[PDB]
């Protein structure tokens, strides 16, 4: 039988990269593949997009894992390097890096490399997470153009904190700061991720960094799905029923007796739980497809199982196909119902989930 | 590594198995290691406990993975087998199985195996998740004693739905039903997991199945910890700071501008996010240890990073040790602050977290 499985549509992945090129026609693409390509799988997602101009990762470990799998294209270390002793590898592996601190800068200044490295100075334009603040940036920037170990020109990168909230002036302010600092400087500019790409065409510049929407999922907090932008969903979280049992009115289900039935019915048990990555927070009523028909989750989600209400004469049987989200049921619909971010839903899955690739 | 890492204390693990033998002195132990041993590591956790009477898993795949690693004790398939074509492997691998449906029973009835298999009839005593209902149990049970494919005697297993709620009578009702069915029967009895073991000594019977408490974490939802029962915490979710930046009063942090500072201060950025398994639901103020000193999380938890408030003048720096939960900080405290179950915190982690084993 088949249990917890993530089916990845390679065809939809391809379609989305091309669709994003159409929406951002004058910008190169940094396919962001951090966290195991967003739960889709880091090396397979890269191999599915040999057309990507570059790949973005959070950590050096992820980039090296790409190189190990035979990925040859430029990989961008979005958070830079955490140890100065890593520069020689970064240089030799032809990894491009962000530089946000003095550790990183002072290291590049005194390292001894056999080749210089391509760098993207991270500028803090409002997110206040990583990056050099405006009033320290000019001096920091100038030191990078003097590094014999940095390939010139120095590129400039930044990130939006609230691009999915078009009504507040957060984005327009970050853009204002970004634009002021880049005036008169050569080198590529990049500040847009999924939100900036879809809602802010002024922020496309030279390179855009699609992450979530690359997988056909909307980065927005409203009811929108990847299909709202012509992007197709890549992931399908699937499983199977391991039991179909009789149940009676007044009887509770699961831990804590969270749900009590008002009628005699039949309950289905799914080989899926939070030990696989399915949200334990999922409330009774959350939709799940059984034999391509939507049924509600009843009772608390356990570590390995989920119960659903099928109906008194429901003819579903142990072994039948279940879809937690995918074709027929967008992950955005599960996010709305469970109140869990689609970003976390597709990404916080465990190694217990099998991986399938189609097309 | 210096980033996302889970450190597993093998010596605390052994201490807990024997501490549990002291709490349930007349019962054998079924070490429950399903879902990658609750995030601690399926095969390493088994190898650390060669003293366990048996190992419990959710799925067949997990049991096979144990045999592949050289684990030889008896392994109990807590949910049984999902396909009749699996009986031959299960018989040959000497896996013990639960039997809750007719598909499983009919499979045993007509299979041809070189050896009979040890079975635990799963009885639904109130949880209404898996198991044969009371009114169908006697006939179902009798068919199992007539199998030459089943090693006699037929053992009886069940599970509590609310053992962590001593004030509702649910547990005494399940126990009442369990006891009535076992009257006059010749096999082993088992109904207690972590809660039943600690709060209900009349449910210990022949075998107890410690899961969460085996890892030194309390099953109950009140604020007690594993140390309340003499059990030592096995897991430590650790990482490092990748940046220490200046921040000013009135300035927000992270996505959505969730947190705004009322002083000038210094922010630390941790190489930890929900792409690793850390709850994106963690509210500002949640505790983190930086250099063995507690600091609050400020702003939204991102996929790869977490910001903390260090103070205006604070001497922490990129590279310094961070503890998300562990030595200075029980996962139960993080569960309270996060309102996320300790079961899910330690279990729903991703494959990007490195694994260390000490002692
Ligand atoms: C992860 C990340 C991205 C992608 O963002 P999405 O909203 O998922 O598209 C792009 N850039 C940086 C700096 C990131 O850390
Ligand atoms: C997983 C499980 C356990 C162990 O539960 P804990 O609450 O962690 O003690 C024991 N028995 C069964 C039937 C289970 O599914």
């Amino acid at each position: 039988m088949q249990a917890a499985t993530v089916v990845i549509n390679r065809r939809a992945l391809r379609h989305n990269l091309q669709r994003l090129r159409e929406l951002a026609p004058a910008s190169k693409m940094v396919a962001v593949v951090k966290a195991n390509a967003y739960g889709h799988g880091l090396l397979e997602t890269a191999r599915t997009l040999p057309d990507a101009d570059a790949f973005g990762v959070a950590r050096l470990e992820e980039a090296l894992r790409l190189r190990a799998g035979g990925i040859t294209k430029p990989v961008l270390l979005l958070e830079g390097f955490f140890d100065a002793r890593d520069l020689p590898t970064i240089s030799a592996q032809h990894f491009h890096t962000a530089v946000h601190n003095e550790e990183q800068l002072a290291a590049l200044e005194e390292a001894s490399l056999d080749e210089p490295v391509t760098v993207w100075m991270k500028l803090d334009t409002g997110m206040h997470r990583l990056g050099v603040r405006p009033e320290q940036a000019e001096a920091f920037y100038h030191r990078l153009t003097q590094c014999k170990n940095v390939r010139q020109p120095v590129n400039i990168v930044s990130h939006f904190a609230r691009a999915d909230e078009p009504k507040c002036g957060a984005t327009e302010k970050q853009l204002a700061i970004f634009n002021t600092f880049c005036e008169g400087k050569p080198g590529q500019r990049s500040i847009a991720a999924s939100g900036g790409i879809l809602l802010w065409p002024q922020s496309h510049f030279d390179w855009v960094r699609p992450g979530i929407i690359l997988y056909g999922v909307s980065p927005l907090p409203d009811r929108s799905t990847g299909a709202d932008f012509g992007c197709q969903p890549v992931m399908s979280l699937t499983s199977s029923l391991i039991a179909v049992r009789e149940h009676k009115a007044g009887e509770p289900v699961g831990y804590g007796g969270t749900w009590v039935s008002e009628r005699d019915t039949r309950l289905g048990v799914v080989a899926m739980g939070y030990g696989d990555g399915y949200p334990r927070a999922a409330p009774s009523g959350t939709p799940v497809l059984v034999n391509g028909r939507e049924v509600p989750i009843v009772g608390r989600v356990a570590m390995d199982m989920i119960c659903v209400d099928l109906g008194p004469q429901a003819q579903d049987k142990a072994g039948d196909p279940v879809i937690l989200w995918g074709e027929g049921l967008p992950v955005e619909r599960i996010a709305e119902m469970t109140k869990v971010s689609a970003y976390e839903l597709i990404t916080r899955l465990t190694s217990r989930v099998a991986m399938k690739y189609v097309d």
